[PDB]
């Protein structure tokens, strides 16, 4: 669902991702997401425009837009948190990578 | 570059040209239009020409590709921008 965040329910590429696919749009099979980062690992000279930082637990996390992809809905794990209210933030995010704004 | 058509397999880039992620592009894929009946949405799923063929734009396929493996410029699709925004608008925000 839209605006959650989620476990990868491998253990290889991502730890967690949000759901950033409308609700209204049923794959059905796939979902699209943005995986999440440790703020750490990036400066604070990054773009937070086109990476917005979340916080989820005690934790800083960074929004991976450039690495956006489909995952099949039988990897999404456990619901973990949900950033409906950063959903300005998200929304701006994605339209400033494909339409520049 | 954005609109444009590449091989390696065929895939449009849809990222702006303006965000330079660097080392990656995001990019729908392309599926050759007979194997998807006309029942499906062209809202979602727009007809595209290239050559003498039509081709489905698989939008909730959608994916981050490495610079390194897109291949040769085959089309511009340009033409189409309204509707390859329509698509990707729907398929995010339900519009
Ligand atoms: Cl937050
Ligand atoms: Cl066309």
């Amino acid at each position: 669902m839209q605006f959650k965040v989620y476990t990868y329910k491998r253990e290889s590429r991502y730890r967690l991702f949000v759901d950033v696919q409308s609700d209204i749009i049923d794959t059905p099979g796939r979902r699209m997401v943005i995986p999440l980062a440790s703020a750490r690992l990036l400066s604070d000279k990054v773009s937070r425009e086109l990476y917005p930082v979340v916080h989820i637990g005690d934790e800083s996390w960074r929004m991976m837009t450039t690495d956006m992809a489909s995952v099949p809905v039988s990897v999404i794990g456990e619901e973990v948190a949900d950033l409906s209210h950063r959903e300005n933030d998200i929304k701006n995010a994605i339209n400033l990578m494909f339409w520049g704004i």
